[PDB]
């Protein structure tokens, strides 16, 4: 019933296995909400001369 | 696809085998003649 069960799984969110990892499980679906801080963030450079 | 063609195959006309190929169904017309046919010894003793 391989060939069966696929055919009724095609369209179905997938999932993928990584290297030596035979438990870690990667999700082919989903997203992130993020909320990113930026007033940390600055220029190098600025008082170089052109 | 082992599964998928067995189950659109049930309720089909079967076949087999041997060493000639046996087909499971259906009917044979036949008209049987008996004019010929005799009893054995109806003049045999009770």
């Amino acid at each position: 019933q391989e060939g069966s069960l696929k055919t009724a799984l095609t369209g179905a969110m997938r999932v993928t296995k990584d290297e030596n990892d035979n438990n870690l499980y990667k999700l082919h679906g989903g997203h992130v909400s993020c909320r990113v801080k930026l007033s940390a963030l600055t220029l190098k450079g600025t008082s170089y001369k052109m």
